[PDB]
């Protein structure tokens, strides 16, 4: 009886197992844009994902998760609300049943169809799993998706799904190249949170993109297809792997544009 996203195991369970659900900076919020404060001390941020090496994809049963090398110093974060250097390591998504939701930030409260994390570990720390321990170890950067043209770049993460249906699978993934899930402006929103589901450590700078990318309804539709189960158990759609927005609590959201 583990955690998930359903009546009987999702969010609200979630605190049982996990009781920094209830913690000081949990993840995601709603991203009040009127009161986030334009930041001139923030820096323009640098992704710098030339020389990622992405390995495999893998349904780890809640998602699917792209995996890259982060064995050497190749595709990194810096900048903006960052001191030092965060090495790509994986990226993610989550989504709705329907269009309407399923993105995990909200901005004023609406939602988007889906959400993209691209996550990055503190090169400080050494390992990914000391940087999970620290509050400054992780940066995920959040990009919103709305449903409208497709997105050329996504395609060939969508076209491998078929292949990892089921919880437990994975296919080699190589050279994929995430510059092509990247919308056009770096604006964005920041905040010191959480990962978003358990074990829901509080070691997260999430850095938020402004501007949403357009995936088309067929790219989404392909997402909704995959499965929550294994092979050989009962089919449940992977669908709504959302946490919904948590309380703010004393925090503030810095803007790092206008
Ligand atoms: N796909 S991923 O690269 O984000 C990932 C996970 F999703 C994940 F769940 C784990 S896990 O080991 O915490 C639990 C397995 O479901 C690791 N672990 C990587 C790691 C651990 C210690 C030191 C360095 C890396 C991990 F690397
Ligand atoms: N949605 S999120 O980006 O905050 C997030 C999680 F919430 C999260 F729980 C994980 S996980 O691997 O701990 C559990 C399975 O997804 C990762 N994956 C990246 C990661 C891996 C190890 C330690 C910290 C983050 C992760 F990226
Ligand atoms: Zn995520």
């Amino acid at each position: 009886h583990h955690w998930g996203y359903g009546k009987h195991n999702g969010p609200e369970h979630w605190h049982k197992d996990f009781p920094i659900a209830k913690g000081e900076r949990q993840s995601p919020v709603d991203i009040d844009t009127h009161t986030a404060k334009y930041d001139p001390s923030l820096k323009p941020l640098s992704v710098s994902y030339d020389q990622a090496t992405s390995l495999r994809i893998l349904n780890v049963g809640h998602a699917f998760h792209v995996e890259f090398d982060d064995s050497q110093d190749k595709a990194v974060l810096k900048g903006g609300p960052l001191d030092g250097t965060y090495r790509l390591f994986q990226f993610h998504f989550h989504w709705g049943s329907l269009d309407g939701q399923g993105s995990e930030h909200t901005v004023d409260k609406k939602k988007y169809a889906a959400e993209l994390h691209l996550a990055h570990w503190n090169t400080k720390y050494g390992d990914l799993g000391k940087a999970a321990q620290q509050p400054d170890g992780l940066a995920v950067l959040g990009i919103f998706l709305k449903v409208g043209s497709a997105k050329p770049g996504l395609q060939k993460v969508v076209d491998v799904l078929d292949s990892i249906k089921t919880k437990g699978k994975s296919a080699d993934f190589t050279n994929f190249d995430p510059r092509g899930l990247l919308p056009e402006s770096l604006d964005y929103w920041t905040y010191p949170g959480s990962l978003t589901h358990p074990p829901l450590y509080e070691c997260v700078t999430w850095i938020v993109l402004k501007e949403p990318i357009s995936v088309s309804s067929e790219q989404v539709l392909k997402f909704r297809k995959l499965n929550f189960n294994g092979e050989g158990e009962p089919e449940e759609l992977m669908v709504d792997n959302w946490r919904p927005a948590q309380p703010l609590k004393n925090r503030q959201i810095k803007a790092s544009f206008k």
